[PDB]
């Protein structure tokens, strides 16, 4: 989008402190929970801002350690958030690894002590409950295949069937051959009961790694980092417990060989849903970031153009719909690392801004 609501950096760290960024719309209280990594144990920090009408701004609040967010000698990283809409609760799932090598680790180096977390909130996120641990209720017995795992990076998806599922994308590096060092795969976590059970769904294609899921029958679109020059997406009729063949979308570009997370969120059309997608926008750089509009989700081949969001370094980010803007058209919020990982920006403008021609 050429023209922008706001454009302001909320975490800044010459020392690259501020990385891995994740936001969540509060849609009754019409506030943003910003949060990001803070590197030197490492933690997750938040900033609340809330949605000025009068100003159409969002009015950024100093940040804070989101202290419960934690487990004893780990470190916090991968902030996930979610919102469940039928109890208004908060949902703040995260990955938590010892701060150093473990007596296990100096046994068999490749042993999996990742740990899968959550805590929640009542209060639109202004306090959080103590950490819970569920490792062993979401992975079970795959847990000891693989060597690591993680969730996100991102905004989490809560799919509009009667349970009102929540969906959480994840990856894991899985130890198919000893020799061969581990193969990352992404899937999803999915619970039906706002998150008291949870069923770890089937792996999509070998080498996809950090993905967001949408829901646009009702489909739930995986889009996943890669390590080829395209993204890789596929759909799932049954929640995300499985999901038909893996496709490369070619008009998705991906700047091998590391590839670069990118995000991606559904809302109502303009005219079901469609979706809006941001990522890196150079074919072998991280740089330059691009929103890209799918008018006929999940579609491939109808994913857009890229519209320029901003010029430069540019790395992992993260979407939400905010409502409807000042002027008529849906309202993002986007957050992203920018200026080779020395500030995370905030984004708000409008699908009229973005994508003119559509209006
Ligand atoms: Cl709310």
């Amino acid at each position: 989008s050429l023209p922008v609501l706001q454009k302001e950096s909320v975490f800044q760290s010459g020392a690259h402190a501020y990385r891995i960024p994740a936001l969540l719309y509060l849609p009754g209280q019409q506030s943003l929970l910003a949060f990001a990594e803070q590197r030197a144990a490492e933690l997750i920090v938040l900033r609340r801002g809330d949605y000025d009408a009068p100003t159409h701004q969002v009015q950024w609040q100093a940040q804070e350690v989101v202290a419960q967010a934690r487990l004893d000698g780990h470190r916090s990283m991968n902030p996930c958030p979610l919102y469940d809409a039928q109890t208004g609760t908060l949902f703040l799932f995260f990955i938590a690894i010892p701060g150093q090598v473990t007596q296990q680790q100096q046994l068999q180096t490749r042993a999996n002590v990742t740990r899968l977390c959550q805590v929640t909130s009542t209060d639109h996120g202004r306090t959080w409950s103590s950490p819970r641990d569920l490792t062993d209720a979401a992975i079970g017995p795959a847990y000891r295949e693989w060597s690591t795992f993680a969730v996100g990076p991102g905004h989490c998806l809560q799919l509009n069937d009667r349970a009102r599922s929540l969906v959480v994308p994840a990856y894991a590096y899985r130890k198919l051959h000893p020799i061969q060092r581990p193969i990352p795969s992404a899937f999803c976590f999915l619970s039906h009961d706002h998150g008291r059970t949870w069923a770890r769904g089937h792996f999509v294609a070998q080498d996809t790694l950090e993905c967001q899921v949408a829901e646009v029958q009702r489909v739930v679109t995986l889009n996943a980092r890669s390590h080829l020059r395209a993204r890789v997406q596929a759909q799932s009729t049954n929640d995300g417990l499985d999901f038909q063949e893996s496709q490369l979308v070619k008009k998705l570009v991906e700047p091998p060989p590391q590839g670069c997370q990118g995000s991606v969120i559904s809302f109502p059309s303009p005219r079901a849903q469609w979706l809006l997608y941001t990522h890196p926008t150079h074919s072998w750089q991280r740089a330059d970031l691009g929103a890209y509009l799918n008018p006929r989700p999940p579609a491939p081949e109808a994913w857009s153009e890229p519209v320029l969001l901003a010029k430069g370094s540019c790395a992992y980010s993260d979407l939400q719909s905010m409502g409807t803007g000042p002027d008529g058209s849906p309202l993002f919020g986007c957050l992203y690392e920018a200026n080779d990982y020395e500030e995370i920006v905030f984004l708000m403008f409008t699908l009229k801004q973005a994508f003119p021609a559509e209006y």
